[PDB]
């Protein structure tokens, strides 16, 4: 019931790079999903003690939000563009586990995720 730490956004002897792609991903892709209506839920990694949800904890272990995803690419923790999409999609089908199909949340996430798609599909070639 109570929260584990959040994922790491900062370690030193990780390799990191900034490329264009990591740029699109952060000025493009990272910029239209916060700014939705529908971002707010996903800002943060989930409070599952202020939320009431004792067992998200044990049912989804590797979690993901765009919180942590903005301070990873503010702080060029990544590698690659894969890295970061990975993370989205972690995201997402972590709502999609937890949750299911019609919950407001769920919504949420298939919004976020069409508009992440779209994005996607535009990603520049490397560089």
């Amino acid at each position: 019931s109570m929260n584990p730490p959040p994922p790491e956004t900062s370690n030193p002897n990780k390799p990191k790079r900034q490329t264009n792609q990591l740029q699109y991903l952060l000025r493009v892709v990272l910029k239209t999903l916060w700014k939705h209506q529908f971002a707010w839920p996903f800002q943060q990694p989930v409070d599952a003690v202020k939320l009431n949800l004792p067992d998200y904890y044990k049912i989804i272990k590797t979690p993901m939000d765009m919180g942590t995803i903005k301070k990873r690419l503010e702080n060029n923790y990544y590698w690659n563009a894969q890295e970061c999409i990975q993370d989205f999609n972690t995201m997402f089908t972590n709502c999609y586990i937890y949750n299911k199909p019609g919950d407001d949340i769920v919504l949420m996430a298939e919004a976020l995720e069409k508009l992440f798609l779209q994005k996607i599909n535009e990603l520049p070639t490397e560089e």
